[PDB]
């Protein structure tokens, strides 16, 4: 609705990561964060070495379980990428997925990047 620019509200969760502060602080986004961003590059690794392989239930599984738990640091932009890719059977993902997984590395890292600077800003007002 006339926001032409979501960068800041639809790659992560704007009032989630507010309170997520306003309980343990960046203590918890920071430190959840930091186990993502270090399992992010590795996870994706797997995800295409399984896609040659046909591992289709495997792929869905490690995509609700990644994108879901970086979705807790405020990364909803994966959260929801996952929770797609959650229903392999549509006539159409078969032929998007490709797209997807491109686009989700491309991309994850800056929903994350985002968040962690709005905690470092929403500190003030």
């Amino acid at each position: 609705t006339t926001e032409e620019n979501s960068k800041s509200e639809a790659l992560l969760d704007i009032p989630m990561l507010e309170q997520y502060l306003e309980l343990v602080g960046p203590k918890l986004i920071t430190d959840g964060l930091a186990v993502f961003e270090k399992m992010m590059p590795g996870y994706v690794s797997v995800l295409e070495s399984n896609l040659t392989a046909q591992d289709k239930k495997g792929i869905v599984e490690e995509g609700h379980k990644i994108k879901g738990a970086a979705g807790s640091v405020g990364l909803r932009h994966l959260q929801q990428l996952g929770q797609q890719i959650q229903s392999p059977d549509l006539p159409a993902w078969e032929d998007n997925v490709g797209e997807w997984i491109e686009e989700m590395k491309e991309e994850w890292r800056h929903d994350v990047e985002v968040l962690k600077a709005w905690v470092a800003k929403a500190t003030k007002k």
